[PDB]
C-alpha cells in the first residue's frame, strides 16, 4: 500500500493510473484497489529507478515499459479503462519472465477467486524449458467499478519456435474446445497473440489475434464480416490516412465451441507508425470518436494525464486505435496510451 517515489518506475505509473482512473471516473476505493494491484503485479520493478535502462526490452511498448493503457470508448459514455502489463518483466530471462508471470497470474486468481485450470492446461505450449521470444506473458486488467477487475492472460504463439506458431496455436484450440475455430481466421503473416479470459466462465473465451503486413481497407472490410463493412473500411481511411496499404492487426474473438464462428472482431491500427507527432495521432483518434458520437473530450484528459508534454512534441503516445465490433453489441472504440516511462519516441 506503500507510494513509490516518482523516480521509480512504480511511482511513475502508479500516478498515471490513478489520473487515469478518474477520467474512466472511478470512486476512491476502486482507484485506490487497482493502483495497489498494478504495483503489485510489477514485482520488483515497481522499486526500480527509472535512471536505470529498462530490465527488459519488451515489445509490450516502443521505449519497453512494461505497462500501457487503453480506453474503451462506446457512444454516449464515459471510457472504460484498461491496463496492460507485464508481471516478468523484471527478470532475467523469458524461462524467469513465464514464471514470474505465472505466479502473478495465481494471485490474482487466488484473491478473486477464479480458476487457472484453462492456463494449466496449456502451460507445456506457451511455457516450455527453453521459451523463444518474443514474450512470455502478458496481463490484461479491465479496470471495471467495485474493485474486481476483468482478467486476461496473453500468450505468444512462437514460444516453441517460430516454425510451431500455427502448430502450437492450433494446439491450444484444440485443448480449449475450439477445433473449429481457427478454419475461421484469415490469411495472416503472424498470429502474435493468444488472448485467454480469466474469471467466471464455464467455457474457454479466446481471442486470435492476426499480424497483416500490407493490409488494404479492402480486406479490413472482407475480415470484419461477423455487419458493418463499410464503418470497417471508413475506419481505415480515417486512421491510416489514406500507400494504399499498412501494416495492422486483426483480432477474433470466440465465445463458444459450437459453431467455429467468431463474436468479435477488431481491426487494430497502430497509427503511431503512420502520422509525424502525437498531434496528428490524437486528431485522427478524435475525429473517429466524435464521428462515432463517442467522449472526445475524455481522450484529451486522459492523454493529459498520462504526460503534460505538448502532443506536437513526439510520436508514440497514441500507440494505436482499434474498432471493436461484437455481434449484439454498439461498436466501440479503443485508444491505446503509452506510459512513455523511458523516452519519448521523436517526431
Amino acid at each position: 500500500g506503500s507510494h513509490l517515489e516518482p523516480t521509480q518506475l512504480g511511482g511513475l505509473v502508479t500516478d498515471q493510473l490513478a489520473r487515469l482512473c478518474d477520467v474512466a471516473r472511478l470512486d476512491r476505493t476502486d482507484t485506490e484497489t487497482y493502483v495497489q494491484t498494478l504495483a503489485t503485479s510489477l514485482g520488483t520493478a515497481a522499486e526500480r529507478s527509472l535512471a536505470l535502462p529498462p530490465t527488459t526490452a519488451t515489445l509490450l511498448s516502443d521505449d519497453h515499459t512494461p505497462v500501457e493503457y487503453s480506453l474503451a470508448f462506446l457512444p454516449g459514455a464515459t471510457p472504460a479503462l484498461r491496463v496492460l502489463v507485464e508481471p516478468g518483466w523484471d527478470s532475467g530471462d523469458l524461462a524467469e519472465n513465464g514464471r514470474a508471470g505465472l505466479r502473478a497470474i495465481r494471485a490474482m486468481a487466488d484473491r478473486w477467486n477464479f480458476s487457472t485450470d484453462q492456463l494449466d492446461l496449456l502451460e507445456d505450449l506457451f511455457f516450455p524449458v527453453a521459451p523463444a521470444g518474443p514474450f512470455a506473458l502478458w496481463c490484461a486488467l479491465e479496470l471495471r467499478p467495485g474493485g474486481v477487475p476483468g482478467v486476461k492472460v496473453y500468450l505468444n504463439p512462437a514460444a516453441r519456435g517460430r516454425d510451431r506458431r500455427a502448430e502450437t496455436l492450433r494446439e491450444a484450440l484444440d485443448r480449449l474446445g475450439h477445433r473449429q475455430a481457427f478454419a475461421a481466421l484469415p490469411p495472416a503473416d503472424d498470429y502474435p497473440f493468444l488472448a485467454l479470459d480469466l474469471g467466471e466462465w464455464a467455457a474457454p473465451r479466446v481471442k486470435v489475434y492476426c499480424t497483416h503486413e500490407s493490409l488494404s481497407a479492402q480486406e479490413a472490410g472482407e475480415y470484419s464480416r461477423l455487419d458493418g463493412r463499410d464503418q470497417t473500411t471508413d475506419f481505415f481511411h480515417a486512421v491510416a490516412g489514406t500507400p494504399s496499404t499498412r501494416r495492422a492487426l486483426t483480432c477474433h474473438s470466440f465465445t463458444d465451441t459450437v459453431t467455429g464462428r467468431p463474436s468479435g472482431f477488431t481491426l487494430h491500427m497502430p497509427v503511431r507508425s503512420y502520422v509525424e507527432h502525437d498531434g496528428r495521432a490524437r486528431d485522427r483518434a478524435a475525429d473517429v470518436l466524435r464521428r462515432y458520437g463517442m467522449d472526445n473530450d475524455a481522450l484529451d484528459r486522459a492523454l493529459a494525464a498520462v504526460t503534460p508534454r505538448p502532443l506536437d512534441d513526439g510520436v508514440g503516445l497514441v500507440a494505436y486505435v482499434a474498432l471493436v465490433h461484437q455481434l449484439g453489441r454498439d461498436p466501440r472504440v479503443t485508444v491505446y496510451v503509452s506510459s512513455e516511462a523511458y523516452a519519448v519516441q521523436p517526431p
